[PDB]
């Protein structure tokens, strides 16, 4: 019961990776969602600067992925997606969080073809009148401190919750002493409120609001606000029949209200094609919901239900009268509708328990999407016509996966292997960020096709006494993947969506052995692979194979760790191909980072831990990280460097 450091998640069962985000992680993640990713094998961030990355999983990029926090989605409003749904997480302030890798779930909504993200918060379980608080400090190299508190107090009728938290770094150096743009705050506060009539009953209120700032190394705008606002209703009735095991209802509610310019983490750059004050305001508006219910019989359990959702995004900005050097912010102009999104879905899950070592399970589910152009006109002396003003589009997209599971006779040992469709309606940025569409097209908006995915999934699990293992493998075709080129005309430079069909395989795999009472050493691999068969041609924008090795002493009241990550050479590119975020342009160097960890148990209520991350102070850069900009003093296609040697320490309370 030794306490100790976080370096790697394994897989605990077939596809599904679950975590409890309070552990402190060894590479210590910025208050984000992207970084409480990168310890689980298959994960990938786009480094913007110093927090706000952009997950990748398996080399898919942004939609791809179904981010949830408490069953609801939390949309971000950024064109250029400086506020990915995971920069308005802050993991820590969650309970739990689960990844379900590949399009083998129907259950949380259209379009995960990559995998499903889970951050979610359990309900208190008091049983008499009592009071809970968890809490954390946090302080670190450059400036890094943050705060938490999660406190909670009821009784067996009801309960009231409050959770928080406060972070912020200045500005981290890379390896070779150089200071990176890159501070950032966060804070959010969070209250439920729960009413417990009976043990079959939970109906639970929650609202919540955080904002932030962020300096970006790798654009060039720094995101000076980051506005959260939330509501959630849910429902959950038990045992409503012999076979009526549960009902779920919910309701959520989130806005996003983001704001970058070039001034007020920055000055505007002289030489580059803004070098006015500039600032630019976006939101986004989203309400969905959820009802399931949950069959239970004989050998079979079936989930059914129906989800829907609606999101609206707009957008203004400011003005520069150069002739008086007068600035209008965009604050005094009226909000513009730019696009609002429809979804519909029904599903299913049935499972089959036949005998006591074999499970097959499938699922389905059939979705009807749309969208809408509000935009009057776009941007190019100033505007021009926009040729699909308020036109609509839709489709009706069916997904659905089987999978077998069965436990062999003698080993401790699981195998599985999976067959998943998935369809995915093209996103706001996809749709309306791209200057132009597919060749012959009027835009993007008016062509860009739904995004198809058939995969095969396969692994296994070793659950032994000394020795714990796990693989997982998958390979597949994207028919109409939707893709990002990048051009120059000296306008700056300019994108064009396109479909393209393309060819994916990798996989993951990792063990834990238990070498002494005292000693335990755990490693574990990813790879990715993409082929742009439409252009014999290499996906762009795919993560190098990474290998981890973690070994750890425990003795009682403490434990000691050190972690190596060795990441190999990416020389399979596609040169000014990428997605809405980053494109490609030169092959990745290899490197090896050096970490040590350790923690110590004071009390019942307080436990100490502290680590040095990367050691050796290595300059290095990761494949995916975005390219600097000029601004800053970066050349070429120079991407952003990770960080220097960083130290921290940590204090976790629990009464
Ligand atoms: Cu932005």
């Amino acid at each position: 019961l030794a306490p100790s450091v976080v370096t790697g998640v394994a897989q605990s069962s077939p596809l599904t990776i679950v975590t409890n985000p309070k552990e402190p992680r060894q590479p210590v993640p910025a208050s984000d969602g992207a970084d409480y990713l990168k310890t689980i094998p298959g994960f990938a961030v786009i480094r913007n600067g110093g927090s706000n990355g952009d997950p990748v999983l398996r080399g898919m990029f942004g939609s791809r992925l179904n981010i949830l926090t408490n069953g609801g989605m939390m949309l971000g409003a950024c064109p250029n997606r400086m506020d990915a749904p995971t920069s308005y997480i802050s993991p820590e302030t969650y309970d739990k969080l689960t990844v379900i890798k590949g399009p083998q779930t129907v259950l949380w909504g259209p379009g995960a073809s990559a995998g499903t993200i889970l951050f979610e918060r359990e309900p208190e379980r008091f049983g008499e009148l009592g009071s809970r608080v968890n809490a954390s400090l946090l302080a670190g190299s450059n400036g890094r401190f943050d705060k938490v508190l999660d406190a909670a107090a009821g009784n067996r009728l009801g309960y009231l919750r409050f959770t928080g938290n406060h972070a912020q770094s200045d500005d981290y150096e890379d390896g070779a002493g150089n200071t990176v743009p890159s501070r950032w705050k966060k804070w959010n506060g969070d209250v439920a409120v729960g009413w417990t009539p009976d043990e079959d009953t939970l109906i639970e209120l929650t609202a919540g609001k955080g904002d932030g700032e962020a300096r970006y190394a790798g654009r060039g705008m720094d995101g000076s606000q980051f506005k959260r606002e939330s509501l959630g209703l849910r429902f959950v009735k038990s045992n409503v029949s012999d076979v009526l095991e549960k009902v779920e209802a919910q309701v959520y509610y989130n806005y996003a209200d983001h704001i970058h310019d070039n001034f007020r983490l920055r000055t505007p750059d002289p030489s580059s094609m803004m070098p006015m004050p500039m600032a630019s305001q976006v939101d986004r508006r989203t309400l969905g919901g959820r009802l399931a219910a949950t069959w239970r019989w004989d050998d079979f359990k079936l989930v059914t239900g129906v989800d829907a959702m609606r999101n609206e995004h707009r957008a203004r900005g400011s003005k520069y009268d150069m002739m008086t050097d007068y600035y209008t912010d965009a604050d005094q102009f009226p909000w513009s509708k730019d696009a609002v999104f429809h979804n519909y879905g029904a599903f299913g899950e049935l499972t089959w328990f036949a005998a006591e070592r074999d499970r097959l399970i499938g699922g389905l589910r059939l979705d009807r999407a749309s969208v809408k152009d509000y935009r009057q006109t776009l941007k190019s002396g100033h505007a021009m016509a926009n040729p699909t003003a308020n036109d609509t589009r839709a489709d009706t997209l069916p997904s659905g996966f089987v999978r077998y599971e069965h436990d062999l006779a003698d080993s401790p040992t699981t195998l599985y292997a999976g067959l998943g469709h998935a369809e995915r309606f093209p996103d706001y940025w996809e749709l309306f960020s791209p200057k132009r569409g597919p060749n012959g097209s009027v835009n993007a908006f008016d062509k860009i096709k739904p995004e198809k995915t058939t995969q095969l999934d396969f692994g296994l699990q070793y659950n032994g006494d000394k020795l714990q293992a796990w693989a997982s493998g998958y390979v597949g075709v994207v028919q109409d993947f939707i893709l990002f080129s990048y051009r120059e005309g000296m306008m700056g430079s300019s994108t064009q969506a396109t479909n393209v069909d393309a060819r994916i395989m990798g996989g993951e795999l990792g063990a834990s052995y238990q070498l002494t009472g005292n000693w335990k050493t755990d490693a574990s691999l990813a790879y990715a692979w993409g082929k742009n068969s439409s252009d014999d041609r290499a996906l762009p924008q795919i993560p190098p194979l990474e290998a981890r090795f973690g070994l750890t002493y425990e003795e009682g009241d403490w434990s000691a760790g050190s972690l190596w990550r060795v990441v190999a050479p990416q020389n399979r590119i596609a040169r000014d191909q990428g997605n809405v975020v980053g494109k490609d342009f030169d092959k990745s160097a290899g490197f090896g980072v050096f970490s040590l960890n350790g923690a110590y148990r004071v009390t019942r209520n307080v436990k100490l831990s502290a680590g040095v991350d990367n050691l050796f102070d290595k300059d290095y850069t990761e494949h995916l990280n975005k390219a600097g900009d000029a601004g800053f003093g970066f050349s070429a296609n120079e991407t952003v460097p990770e960080p220097g040697r960083t130290f921290w320490t940590k204090v976790d309370f629990s009464f």
